[PDB]
């Protein structure tokens, strides 16, 4: 996938009714059923402090970035097969862009 940056106001509903009951995004925030996604830009898959991942999220072995994000968030399992992320996906393009546009400033 190729993510372009869109719109963090949309992306902030998306992430409220898509993400936000399983993930905090605040520096500090607490984890969850998921872990907090403060710092996730540039980090290596399964390693958000004090969070007990799978093995597959951990072993992934991937820094996350935007594509690999739009690629993750389309469909969870099919990227990280052995993940416990109960998320189907966002097929639709402009919604992962737009929730990554967000995500992009609010884990900052
Ligand atoms: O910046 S905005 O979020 O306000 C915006 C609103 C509209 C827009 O048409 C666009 C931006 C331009 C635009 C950007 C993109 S992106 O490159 O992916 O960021 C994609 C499109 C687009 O028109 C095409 C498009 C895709 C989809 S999808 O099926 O979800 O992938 C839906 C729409 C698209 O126009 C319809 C649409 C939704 C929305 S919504 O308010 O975000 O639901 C606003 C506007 C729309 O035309 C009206
Ligand atoms: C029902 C729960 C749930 C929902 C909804 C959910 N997640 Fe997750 N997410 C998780 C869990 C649990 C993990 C850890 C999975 C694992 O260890 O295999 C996770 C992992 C992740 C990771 C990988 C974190 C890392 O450190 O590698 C990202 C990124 C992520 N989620 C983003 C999102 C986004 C964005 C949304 C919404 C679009 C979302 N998640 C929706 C539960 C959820």
């Amino acid at each position: 996938t190729e993510f372009k940056a869109g719109s963090a106001k949309k992306g902030a509903t998306l992430f409220k009714t898509e993400c936000l009951q399983c993930h905090t995004v605040e520096k500090g925030g607490p984890h969850k059923v998921g872990p907090n996604l403060h710092g996730i830009f540039g980090r290596h898959s399964g390693q958000a402090e004090g969070y007990s991942y799978t093995d597959a999220n951990i072993k992934k072995n991937v820094l996350w970035d935007e594509n690999n994000m739009s690629e993750y968030l389309t469909n969870p399992k099919k990227y990280i097969p052995g993940t416990k992320m109960a998320f189907g996906g966002l097929k639709k393009e402009k919604d992962r862009n737009d929730l990554i546009t967000y995500l992009k400033k609010a884990c900052e």
